């Protein structure tokens, strides 16, 4: 059984082998998706900074109307 | 030190490593929708910004005869 | 070869499934960390997003009475 159970081993030990390099592939193809996901939410981020700050200045032209 | 010694580490070993392959493949999967779920609503954020861009410029010139 | 020499080799390519395993499952950690903090800030940007929607429905009533 010796054999048997060696044989057994050297078939899941290649089955993981495969794995692995699949896990690892796919593991660095989220960190990039990843990476490109921040971007959009910085840019988003910055592009309501920029809405935000223009309300104030409407604010303040409307206040400037007012008198 | 006897091979039949080796051999059941051996097995030891490779079925707590099916068992760790199989939470990373589940935990690798949740992660993945995340990303999917995550960019779903980056899309939706974008959209909302783009309209409130386009109200404050409504806005804008609302305001620009009354000056 | 002998079984003693596929044990070995076994063993061998077991020690390089341990430590590729420790780094996938960093890798992982990672990934879900940074899913998680980006969910935060994209719910954040929402959030005053919903903020300068109301606050522009104020300002076209401001603008209303100066005309
Ligand atoms: N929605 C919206 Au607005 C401004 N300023
Ligand atoms: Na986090």
């Amino acid at each position: 059984s010796v054999e048997d159970r060696v044989t057994q081993l050297e078939r899941i030990s290649n089955a993981h082998s495969q794995l692995l390099t699949q896990l690892q592939q796919q593991l660095s193809d989220n960190q990039s998706d990843i990476d490109s996901l921040r971007g959009q939410i910085q840019e988003n981020q910055y592009q309501l900074n920029q809405v935000v700050e223009r309300q104030k200045q409407i604010l303040l032209q409307i206040d400037s109307l007012s008198s």
